[PDB]
């Protein structure tokens, strides 16, 4: 009954055997070691305990299992992490995010306008994937005419930061970083010359304790915002909508009562957990929930496993938009708790509301399909999602 798994193999997260493996871990070895000896916290309690002990469970070795740390806030410990976060968080105040509703809602209606006359689309390719990229592109000063070029960068940049870059990909990947770097430094220079109220303008002016973000830091932190908030948000939108359609009583409940939308978004986040893991590196030997851990090794925090922990969530394989409490760990916990969580929730809220209203009879093309998942060991979710609906006229 024990799973024979490599937690650094993206195929594990795409196999649809992962939650069965998680169940074995939570029941039998809550701090699990995989077939290569990699440690992983599988229970909600173990994930929370590690998050609450950043001096023992550090981010400064990097958040990926077999990669060096990068000079960005997520690979830093406090108090230096706080300064970097304080500087960047000026772009993500509650007002600034709330003020994005008008533009985000307009993006949602434009995306739905593009497919509403067809009566079919791919929910991932045509709705869930374009929205987070357009939202982040808008904040970074990407013209809609530059969205094609910017979109190729964003896909190739995921490969750049991934665990293995093939010989055949090395060129396009370093070319994507260079292109992103050059583009971003141009935007930075433009806002230092002529400030506006976009994200880069806010970041170039941000000052904490007489310290500002350097140009190097601005490229790194905007890159973290782009990669961190693009595919993740996409996967919650698609996988959450998949669950509304597979449990159509939940779709009907939400369609009938807009006040259920916040709870629905939280259940979509709990269920989809697009960030499958973040690593911590041990700063000392320790005994952790029955497993001996050694100084210098990394442990994965399995957020999806935690989100299906029966110790915290009653009937966790039931998708329930009215679930309360719903203290899921899709955004993590503690000092690195997702900086983009309010923006992600707003994108998800606005798009889901518009889909339920404008594609009211949305359905999966084939409910017996096992839809394909991205075989990546870090962020994963649906690769495609064919849907059908009654055509309607665009709002234009
Ligand atoms: C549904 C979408 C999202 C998910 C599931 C998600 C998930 C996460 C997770 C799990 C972490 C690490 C927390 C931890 O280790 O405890 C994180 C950190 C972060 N996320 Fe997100 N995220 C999402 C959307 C976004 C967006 C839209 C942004 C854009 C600003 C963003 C920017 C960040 C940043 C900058 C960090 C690093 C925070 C820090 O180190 O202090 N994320 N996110």
């Amino acid at each position: 009954i024990k799973p024979d798994v490599d937690l650094t193999d993206g195929n594990f997260y795409a196999s649809r055997q992962a939650r069965e493996a998680y169940r074995w871990m939570r029941a039998n070895q809550p701090v699990f070691r995989d077939r290569n000896g990699l440690a992983a916290a599988s229970t909600y309690q173990a994930v929370i305990d590690a998050e609450r002990q950043p001096e023992l469970f550090s981010n400064a070795g990097g958040i990926r299992p077999d990669q060096d740390a990068l000079p960005m806030m997520i690979d830093m410990d406090d108090p230096a992490h706080l300064l970097r976060r304080k500087l960047v968080n000026a772009g993500f105040t509650r007002k600034r995010v709330k003020d994005k509703e008008r533009s985000i809602a307009q993006l949602c209606d434009t995306l739905i306008d593009a497919v509403c006359e067809r009566g079919e689309c791919d929910f991932v390719r045509d709705l869930a994937a374009p929205l987070p990229m357009a939202v982040i592109g808008d904040m970074l000063g990407v013209l809609p005419e530059q969205r094609e070029m910017f979109l190729r960068w964003s896909d190739d940049l995921v490969t750049f930061l991934s665990s293995h870059v093939s010989q055949e990909d090395f060129q396009v990947t370093i070319d994507a970083f260079a292109a992103y770097n050059d583009f971003t430094r141009a935007t930075i220079a433009a806002r230092r010359a002529e400030p506006t109220d976009d994200l880069v303008s806010v970041l170039v002016s941000s000052e904490v304790d007489g310290e500002r973000l350097s140009d190097d830091e601005l490229v790194m932190e905007t890159l973290l915002i782009l990669i961190g908030g693009d595919e993740t948000t996409r996967h919650t939108l698609s996988g959450g909508s998949e669950q509304l359609l597979r449990n159509r009583d939940q779709w009907d409940l939400l369609q009938s009562d807009r006040e259920l939308l916040p709870g629905a978004i939280e259940e979509m986040l709990r269920w989809t957990a697009p960030v499958k893991n973040m690593c911590r590196m041990l700063t000392a030997d320790t005994e952790f929930h029955g497993t001996a851990l050694s100084e210098g090794e990394k442990i994965m925090l399995l957020f999806e496993s935690a989100n299906f922990d029966e110790a915290v969530f009653t009937d966790p394989e039931k998708f329930d938009i009215q679930r309360n409490p719903n203290s899921h760990l899709a955004f993590g916990f503690g000092t690195h708790f997702c900086m983009g969580n309010q923006l992600a929730r707003l994108e998800l809220s606005l798009m889901t509301a518009r889909v339920v209203q404008r594609l009211p009879d949305l359905r999966l093309a084939d409910q017996d399909s096992r839809l394909p998942l991205r075989p990546a060991n870090f962020v994963s979710g649906l690769e495609s999602m064919p849907v059908v609906f009654t055509p309607s006229r665009p709002l234009s």
